[PDB]
């Protein structure tokens, strides 16, 4: 490990507080895509202009043309990349990507099968997976262990801010090799992460309103950059919903948007923290009304084995904690987001 002096930001955008992307360049001369900093999976891939138009969603999406640019390296190894919800597959390819500053020779998938569902609901084109190694599909090296390898970034870390982005402002920000003062206040505080190879804690309790309602003798959580909400698994949610009084939906939950204000503060106990959410915090408070439904940021997400059962801890979550993701000396730390 070699350290420097360097640390770069990408800007991310917030599409309606469920979608936080970046830019990337990709190519010679570059040809750029909206991207999920995901630390909840450690490849990267974009969809391929060789993507049949009979999938909707290549037909929507920035494709990567290989036949346009002259850094190109093929490789063509197949590649399935199977998420918690949805699937993308295609083969490997190499390239010079760009990220925020930073150029690193990397090798991504160009995905010919992307699904509509959930695709077509994407603002984003493709992903920039965050995570170690160790969770990379066909062990290809994650990006960010390359640009480590370049030995410039100033810290062996990166670190999220995600802001409740609503018409000119910051979306968000991504600092790597270190993090941004100017995005929390306070003192970060630490939890190691329970695991080689996924950023992953231990987690010591879920309280709803007055107790520890759930995750009474300990659980784990996932800090995952790349998802929307908080989850967890459809026990402890239909437990979690049940104090909350709210209703069951297909994909969701929701509540009378008159009750919004009304519900509990829900607090996980995170290392020697408590972090605490209210109902503000968690519900999409769109109206005051109660003949209108107002949906709630927390869903139920059943995880399997080895990575699960987990609570993943999303955008709900990151919005208020600024999040440092410590590669060096495996922990993850949190700090009040301002
Ligand atoms: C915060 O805004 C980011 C995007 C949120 O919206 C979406 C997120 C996804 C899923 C994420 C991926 C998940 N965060 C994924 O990382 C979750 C993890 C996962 O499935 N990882 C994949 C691997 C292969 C590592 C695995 N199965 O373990 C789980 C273990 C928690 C995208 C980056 C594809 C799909 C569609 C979306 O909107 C239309
Ligand atoms: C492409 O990538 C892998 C490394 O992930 C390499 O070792 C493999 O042999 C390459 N194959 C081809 C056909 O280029």
């Amino acid at each position: 490990l070699t350290l420097g002096n360097t640390t770069s930001s990408v800007i991310l955008t917030n599409y309606m507080d469920t979608q936080y992307y970046g830019e990337i360049g990709i190519g010679t001369p570059p040809q750029t895509f909206k991207v999920v900093f995901d630390t909840g999976s450690s490849n990267v891939w974009v969809p391929s202009s060789k993507c049949s138009r009979l999938y909707t969603a290549c037909v929507y999406h920035k494709l990567f043309d290989a036949s346009d640019s002259s850094s190109y390296k093929h490789n063509g190894t197949e590649l399935t990349l199977r998420y918690s919800t949805g699937t993308v597959s295609g083969f490997l390819s190499q390239d010079i990507i760009t990220v925020g500053g930073i150029t690193v020779t990397q090798m991504f998938g160009e995905v010919t099968e992307m699904p509509a569902l959930p695709f077509m609901l994407a603002e984003f084109d493709g992903v920039v997976g965050m995570g170690f190694i160790e969770q990379a599909i066909g062990r290809v090296t994650p990006i960010f262990d390359n640009i480590i390898s370049q030995g410039v970034l100033k810290e062996d870390v990166f670190s999220f801010y995600y802001n409740r982005d609503s018409s000119q402002s910051l979306g968000g920000q991504i600092v790597l090799g270190g993090s941004d003062p100017q995005h929390y206040e306070g003192n970060f505080h630490y939890i190691n992460l329970i695991k080689t190879g996924v950023w992953q804690i231990q987690m010591k309790g879920v309280s709803v309103g007055s107790s520890t309602l759930l995750c009474e003798d300990g659980c784990l959580a996932l800090v995952d950059t790349g998802a929307s909400y908080i989850s967890g698994s459809t026990s402890s949610i239909e437990k979690l919903m049940e104090a909350l009084g709210a209703k069951k939906r297909l994909f969701d939950y929701v509540v009378k948007c008159n009750e919004g204000p009304t519900l509990p503060d829900i607090s996980f106990h995170l290392g020697g923290k408590e972090y605490t959410l209210t109902s503000a915090d968690y519900v999409f408070q769109e109206s005051y009304s109660s003949k209108k439904l107002c949906t709630l940021a927390i869903h139920a997400m059943d995880i399997p084995p080895p990575t699960g059962p987990t609570w993943a801890l999303g955008a709900t979550f990151i919005r208020k904690f600024y999040t440092e993701f410590d590669r060096r000396n495996n922990r993850i730390g949190f700090a009040l987001a301002r």
